[PDB]
RNA sequence: CAUAGCAUAUCAGAAGGCACACCCGGAGAACUGAAACAUCUUAGUACCCGGAGGAAGAGAAAGAAAAUUCGAUUCCCUUA
RNA sequence: GGAUCCUGAGUACGACGGAGCACGUGAAAUUCCGUCGGAAUCUGGGAGGACCAUCUCCUAAGGCUAAAUACUCUCUAGUGACCGAUAGUGAACAGUACCGUGAGGGAAAGGUGAAAAGCACCCCGGAAGGGGAGUGAAAUAGAACCUGAAACCGUGUGCUUACAAGUAGUCAGAGCCCGUUAAUGGGUGAUGGCGUGCCUUUUGUAGAAUGAACCGGCGAGUUACGAUUUGAUGCAAGGUUAAGCAGUAAAUGUGGAGCCGUAGCGAAAGCGAGUCUAGGGCGUUUAGUAUUUGGUCGUAGACCCGAAACCAGGUGAUCUACCCUUGGUCAGGUUGAAGUUCAGGCUGAAUGGAGGACCGAACCGACUUACGUUGAAAAGUGAGCGGAUGAACUGAGGGUAGCGGAGAAAUUCCAAUCGAACCUGGAGAUAGCUGGUUCUCUCCGAAAUAGCUUUAGGGCUAGCCUCAAGUGAUGAUUAUUGGAGGUAGAGCACUGUUUGGACGAGGGGCCGGUUACCGAAUUCAGACAAACUCCGAAUGCCAAUUAAUUUAACUUGGGAGUCAGAACAUGGGUGAUAAGGUCCGUGUUCGAAAGGGAAACAGCCCAGACCACCAGCUAAGGUCCCAAAAUAUAUGUUAAGUGGAUGUGGCGUUGCCCAGACAACGUCGAGUGACACUGCGCCGAAAAUGUACCGGGGCUAAACAUAUUACCGAAGCUGUGGAUUGUCCUUUGGACAAUGGUAGGAGAGCGUUCUAAGGGCGUUGAAGCAUGAUCGUAAGGACAUGUGGAGCGCUUAGAAGUGAGAAUGCCGGUGUGAGUAGCGAAAGACGGGUGAGAAUCCCGUCCACCGAUUGACUAAGGUUUCCAGAGGAAGGCUCGUCCGCU
RNA sequence: AGUGAAUAGGCCCAAGCGACUGUUUAUCAAAAACACAGGUCUCUGCUAAACCGUAAGGUGAUGUAUAGGGGCUGACGCCGCCCGGUGCUGGAAGGUUAAGAGGAGUGGUUAGCUUCUGCGAAGCUACGAAUCGAAGCCCCAGUAAACGGCGGCCGUAUAACGGUCCUAAGGUAGCGAAAUUCCUUGUCGGGUAAGUUCCGACCCGCACGAAAGGCGUAACGAUUUGGGCACUGUCUCAACGAGAGACUCGGUGAAAUCAUAGUACCUGUGAAGAUGCAGGUUACCCGCGACAGGACGGAAAGACCCCGUGGAGCUUUACUGUA
RNA sequence: GACUGGGGCGGUCGCCUCCUAAAAGGUAACGGAGGCGCUCAAAGGUUCCCUCAGAAUGGUUGGAAAUCAUUCAUAGAGUGUAAAGGCAUAAGGGAGCUUGACUGCGAGACCUACAAGUCGAGCAGGGUCGAAAGACGGACUUAGUGAUCCGGUGGUUCCGCAUGGAAGGGCCAUCGCUCAACGGAUAAAAGCUACCCCGGGGAUAACAGGCUUAUCUCCCCCAAGAGUUCACAUCGACGGGGAGGUUUGGCACCUCGAUGUCGGCUCAUCGCAUCCUGGGGCUGUAGUCGGUCCCAAGGGUUGGGCUGUUCGCCCAUUAAAGCGGUACGCGAGCUGGGUUCAGAACGUCGUGAGACAGUUCGGUCCCUAUCCGUCGUGGGCGUAGGAAAUUUGAGAGGAGCUGUCCUUAGUACGAGAGGACCGGGAUGGACAUACCUCUGGUGUACCAGUUGUCGUGCCAACGGCAUAGCUGGGUAGCUAUGUG
RNA sequence: GGUGACAGCAAGGAGGUCACACCUGUUCCCAUCCGAACACAGAAGUUAAGCUCCUUAGCGUCGAUGGUAUCGAACUUAGUUCCGCUAGAGUAGAACGUUGCCAGGC
């Protein structure tokens, strides 16, 4: 009988943290999924063209603090 | 004229029935499957017609092939 | 010898249209039919999957041709881990009885005994039937004849019953009567407690949702060939034969065509423990193969039953429609439209009497209304009513046939069937839909959800279940530690909403201006947000660990089911701050869960049933009687039984103060009167069978409260004995245990029929049938006795038409309704006769009925029914001595 | 009491629809439906057209336009504006452009006569001015008892005329609240009755315009619809008689149905409407006669509604074929 | 075609962003909001530099402001495209040179049923910008497509039929139309059933039951005033507020192997939210009139004309002509007018088959009562001796309604006309009950009489049949309209 | 002065060619309407400003203690109890940088 104008939405992307602080990761592992730079790269960490943070060596991840509010993620080598 | 044909005297050659099971011909569906349906499938099946034999049909290289060859046709097992 | 003539004509070949070849017409190469066109004669011509060449290969346009091969309506001889009378052929005695116009469809029905010795004779009886007696091993072996179950119907008897409320049982329990597989014995049962059948389908069924009257028989995952994965066994770098052959329709023997493996990779040439494009994929660091067993799958009808329909070949116009040829019927009345004589000046004295005429019988029809509706009748009867010389009614013959025919037209008719008749076949059509699907126990045990889908009550993969093999901390819960993150709450600093309160430059007041006033701006002043935040939890999430208790977790395989969910409490959307509403999220319980409480009451509270007991402690809820346990204590409230008002309850301050404050127009003496946060009340509150919520009786506590204690209360836990299975010290026992269950997965068994081998039994009595107070954890097994009169167990192995309570299942038998509905229109009375028997048969004498017919003929059609004598088993809606019956 | 019994038309006034006699759904419809005698329109020159057949052969018809086949319409009597498939026979003549012939002239190649370069003839080759002329170009210069419509707006409830868009006009008479109008029992009204649904009186034409005929009739009629007079148990309001059933006795003797039954009520509970559950209340056992409240009574696997990649029939400018 | 708080009509169907979403991720509805089916040879790369809308300040025309300088001026600027998350390392605004908007690959990871999708260090090769480190595999991030099959263009060191070219396959690169219902039935496809059939479903609608109560009927709570004026005698304006009972709707829990029907007829039984009668009171009741309330449930509560009607308007009455429940009480008790059936006429709308919901005429209502229940009537047994007759009454059921004439009284009262209440017996009535037949009447099927046709015994008189042939009277019994 | 580890904004006060700035420039490499920017060449005079030394907490930044709730559990169907973890406001209070490795000069 009636006409509903709404009814749209998109598929949810699975953004956010992917590995845990203190956890041993492997080289080229994805540590955080994000639109934008909610968290910056750090030591032995890169960013891809989707704003994806990733490791560059085999180590241990620590989330830390960059300036006064900016946050970053690093990987430190020796396990 | 002559054919056709009329008869006559002759041989009875046929006609009907069917084991339609098998075999050889003429004609020839649909439901169904494709998760609908039309090319396709069921299927050259069912059913109808003929011939009708004890078997029918095929068969003796204008080939198969590529070797050094087999060697008409028909049937079984492989290749599959 | 090898080319001097011959060497298979509308042929070969081409095109347009089709077809057959595994092949959808492309390269159709190869081969055929229709229409047309249409070459060559051996250094020729045709083929080798388009095609051009070298190479092979062959010589069409003529004919015949054994063997090895297919099938069985038949014949003779035989065979079977094939059926035994609802089976096996439809058919053991039938294409019959019967049904249909026809094509066509199509049953039920075996049994005396060894031998008829098949019951001489007497008694009762009209007879039938029986009682003796006889024959027989045996007549409860007598033809309704082997055995003889159950439903259902009776006669007798031990116990019990006329104040009683019900799924008919179970547990307790007197009284009376008995005496067995003699054992913690059997029958019946005053009286008390508890208790809403089964199956199916469902979120949920006592259900007023489905199915079944009862009892008996029959009635549903099979086989063949392939594939995958388990178990077993042989051989092993190998393993194994197929068809065929000699043998018995067996084993065995033989027979290496083939198939798998020992090596893979790449599209492929190819390379090779490597290869394809260093870094990568699939590989190498070896066990396979044959037969057989279990599970699942594929092609077959593939677990069983069930459509509406489609197609093919046939049957029917003896019903009905229209037509053709040849024949019949239509009582009586009424009426003067060109009839017609005379008389008059064209109507009077007169009067053929026609017509889809107009009243009415025969005949044809069917408008109203009553009756009838398990009918007298699958379309009728009574009373009225329409036509009744016409387009009338009707007989005998012939003709049109299903995409058809016929139709004064209604989808109306075509054999009681028609928007497409009937029969047989394809055919076991298809049915993602409903129903049904048959012995026992032990262990484990879901789901009602993603995603996609011409998909939405279906399916597929994932999730969750089960079984086996492997791997080894990788599993779970708490501590102590880091970490990612914007919800509750709060807050306005940003985006928007906000109400009051604010300041002058200026368009403006004017006669350019004043100034208040209109608008925006900034301004001090303060509430709000799912799509505002910077200031942020509790929890939940990931992880790491020399941080403690626990027993999981994962990978690869075989097998599934599930895809309708429900209430409750908490977080939210939608709706109305509705719904036993609807949609998500986090838990619980039902589903699939018995037990106790809530009166009753899947989903609420407590709690998870292996089995025995007339042992004990407790949970939730309870302790006056029903109905177990406190009429228990001590101490308080309640008087009501089940919007505001002076209603009352404190802590309070207080204005006026006994100098005399509120009244009576100075008497008067003890507080006055106010203003509130809180306790019980107050009205507040007005439906239909019958008191009606303590469930009832009843209660002033037996109400509601608080604080102690006592006790009762479950299938929870503990005692005692037992079973089956894990678990592991393994003394397999002492323990550590465990043991509700639907779809469904796994294991172990019980019975039935048949076969092999070995041992048994049986006329001194097999199987079957009936009874018993016996044994086994269950399905089930014995033994004793009676009946029966020739076959049947056990042990180990093998093979299946291997188990029924449900399908509005199929067939047979027998109930209930019930001594009930009905006995089909219609005159009978009396006397006599015959008879075992008479309302009913025969004979009277009366009396009634039809009275254009219930009369007499004549047809079609039917086929002996017709006459006489005998007879009453069945038939005849009662009877029967009678009869269309024998 | 004289048709002394039995038999034998009820009438009158007003309206629809159909001319009439006839025919029709065997078995819920007998009629306004179908026919009909007449009208019309069209096709057929005869081995006619048309129809059945694969065809041969047939019917039409042993007929021949005063004859035959098909459609519409229905006796009798009174009764135009229009052809629009982006437009259809006439008057016409200026025309334009398809196919074809017409050739003043005009070029690569040597391009003579002139090598001191130009009417360039003429060959193979490579182009081109005149003026003329088909259907269509035209309002395609017919058509309606053929499919059809009869316009929108606006002055205003092409309604009356009044200015209009564009076309073929978008209305002849006649009728005019309409088996058709919701507003609208239109407003007007009236005849009849005590009280309405008892009969036609303006145009104020949603849903109007003439053989898919518009108006009038005398006859009809088991047709529809009103109003009177007879007359009556139709009713007030029932009573009494006569028979057949019923009901008692002798005889004979079914059927649908059925899980087993020792089968009460009220309030409640519950798959939300209980003989069977809870709490109460009432009730000795067993028949016959009568009634119809409940056993969600019996009967027919709901015909309404939805669903199935189920079907059948019909239509069409659905898709694909084909006579 | 599907979805769908039944279906149809309507809307939608793929992808992106945000809320709902409960601080990881995920998460529904026909819940609430917006975008996409591209664009850019620079808006790409790399080396440099460089940094506010607005306000205030003034300034040659000043559309006030664009153009002009100074004070700021938190980024509020701005970023091609909606949103969110991020950016002054600018990822924003200029300049140079350029094309990395390259060729092979990739340890490992995110996401996920699958097929798809996402990110990547770094290793080769060959390069652009920068002096150099170094940076670069498009774009601040995330939308801008869609398998396979067939078909079409070019390379090749692949196969290719005996051998060899070779058309054709294979591989590598590159295209095009359609799949928007966007996991695409093969890339070709409309309607009416009212003759409708079969398989199913209370998984899902229409009636009745159940829940709810927006709506509906009512009961309470608070006020400017009208009313001459006096708020409250009368009404309550804008009004908003609490409740109670469930009648048009919301929901889809029983019933689709059937719970089968609207009005009327016959017969009831409950309620009170009272129509009459019965009590009372208030009055802005002079007085009858009346207004107005409260208490009160026993009994009563009508005859017709029109419409199928519920409902509704009208004529006459009456003391009065209430409002509700009971499957909108009652169809195994009745009818069948309305409406859901096959025929037909008209109107409108469709090409048409048909439809509408408009009309109009015509159209088949089954059942033998088992159990419980109800109304009547019997058999059995019982109860401390057996019988016959009289009784008591625990407890049940039935009956309680109405109107005239007479005082009173013409007194109260009425400046006028108009008219109080109140007391006695009685009275004879209307309905409905329950007796009965003496009276008026009905009927009388074995009673008396008159009469017409016919047939028998032959005149007549009888008897038979014509509805008891017909006509006129009528005993007992049974009766109303009669009497109590 | 340079680089390098975890507090600001401004407001009065002063102090010097050792720092570095203020200036002199168009003269050159640089370089744009403008040597206003950017370059380079001066180095005359100089703490007036930037720099630089407490500093004022006035603005700003941190941040207590009290304790005003939401997991768990019962009671109940209207929010009440026992727990554990405790916010945002807001008070007090601090606070005008601790200061890592070199030159020069101490």
């Amino acid at each position: 009988v009636s006409s509903t104008k709404n009814g749209r939405d998109s598929e949810s992307k699975r953004l956010g943290a992917k590995r845990a602080d203190g956890q041993f990761v492997t080289g080229g592992s994805i540590l955080y999924r994000q639109r934008g730079t909610k968290i910056y790269p750090g030591e032995n960490v890169g960013r891809g063209g989707d704003d994806t943070l990733f490791a560059k060596i085999d180590g241990v991840v620590k989330f830390e603090r960059k300036g006064r509010d900016k946050k970053q993620v690093s990987v430190y080598a020796v396990a």
